[PDB]
């Protein structure tokens, strides 16, 4: 019905509703970057079709204990969110910008 998440700009397969991850009790986190941009972030245990840019950085990380790398759509290059690593339980996860994805059938 609506179990697959694709890149909104090009349709690249990214994630699934089954792979949503409740972090802090909720898979949705609203955050701001240092430029004041608001993001409605959904946390996923797993994702595909991305391209992770650069090396991890902990600066300004919204999630305690985690370092982030920019995650672009591997197909069109749109900024879809961030990959997080270096933490504990889980050690890694994806934070994806909800409004840059499109939900649909398998
Ligand atoms: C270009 O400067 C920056 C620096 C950091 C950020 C994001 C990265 C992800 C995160 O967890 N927290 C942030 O604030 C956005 C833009
Ligand atoms: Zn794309």
């Amino acid at each position: 019905g609506a179990s697959i998440f694709r890149c909104r700009q090009c349709g690249q397969t990214i994630s699934r509703r089954d792979w949503l991850l409740p972090m802090g009790g909720d898979h949705e986190h609203v955050v701001f970057n240092p430029a004041g941009m608001i993001f409605r972030v959904w946390c996923f245990s797993l994702a595909q079709g991305l391209r992770l840019i650069g090396a991890p950085s902990g600066e300004f990380s919204w999630f305690k204990g985690y370092d982030w790398t920019i995650a672009l759509c591997g197909q069109c290059g749109s900024h879809l969110g961030w990959h997080y690593e270096g933490g504990s339980q889980p050690q890694t996860f994806f934070g994806l910008i909800k409004d840059r994805l499109a939900e649909g059938p398998a």
